[PDB]
């Protein structure tokens, strides 16, 4: 039937990625939420002053705390916004009807909370990230992570518009990826994993490994999506989140 879908952005992007397909999911009667998380988009804050993924996330915790009882969400994450959902769903179980995992990193409850991020580390060779800046800075030592053009034209948004990669010159923002998801939050949410082929920024067989690794209820297969599903495959994929919709509720 119709969902309220939760959108959550990955490293460096913000509510703005998903502005091609919000407008698809309400056509199709949805409500649909956009956050920027801390730091994103034009939240006011700045990186230096999130310590952790936690606080990161604090625009999620805050929107899942003030639903109303009886509400349930289908949240959607990309990327890094896959941690995020680890974090929100550990927090607010009741009231997640489902989580998306676009292209993202999916935690588990076996691992420690930062184990598919560190793999993902150790299997990517520091030439991939291009021109993306690292810095540190102080709170309370933390690295930044800043996405350069290069990284977001080879790596992010090969297969998209030029209007989608200057869209995201114009808007990346400094981002960090900064001890347990619990079996009884985190895990008893339903898991959706979706895909993409030509993914550049996380391989298909880094994707695949996640999938293995934490068998999600859902799997789908994107074909030609690189990493900005949402902005190439925007069409297609509302059309899986309507899928997802109509399975997980009543
Ligand atoms: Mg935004
Ligand atoms: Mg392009």
């Amino acid at each position: 039937a119709f969902a309220h879908f939760v959108l959550v952005h990955g490293a460096c992007h913000g509510g703005w990625s998903w502005h091609k397909l919000k407008p698809l999911l309400e056509a199709l009667g949805h409500k649909v939420t956009a956050l920027d998380l801390a730091a994103s988009g034009v939240d006011p804050r700045q990186i230096e002053e999130l310590g952790t993924l936690d606080e990161y996330t604090e625009p999620l915790l805050t929107f899942l705390e003030a639903l109303p009882p009886g509400e349930k969400v289908i949240l959607v994450g990309h990327s890094l916004g896959g941690m995020n959902l680890g974090i929100a769903a550990d927090k607010y179980c009741e009231k997640i009807a489902a989580a998306v995992f676009l292209a993202a990193f999916m935690p588990d409850t076996e691992h420690c909370s930062s184990f598919v991020l560190e793999q993902y580390n150790e299997r990517t060779p520091a030439e991939n990230w291009l021109d993306t800046q690292f810095l540190t800075y102080t709170k309370d030592e933390i690295t930044s992570m800043f996405f350069g053009p290069k990284f977001l034209a080879h790596k992010l948004y090969q297969l998209c518009g030029p209007e989608d990669l200057e869209l995201a010159s114009m808007l990346v923002r400094p981002s960090s990826l900064m001890p347990f998801f619990t079996k009884e939050g985190y895990g008893s949410i339903k898991k959706i994993y979706i895909v993409c082929t030509e993914d550049k920024g996380i391989p298909e067989e880094f994707q695949r490994w996640q999938i293995e690794n934490y068998k999600p209820d859902k799997v789908y297969k994107v074909e030609g999506a690189d990493h900005m599903a949402m902005l190439c495959k925007t069409k297609e994929l509302a059309e899986i989140l309507q899928e997802v919709a109509d399975t997980y509720n009543a």
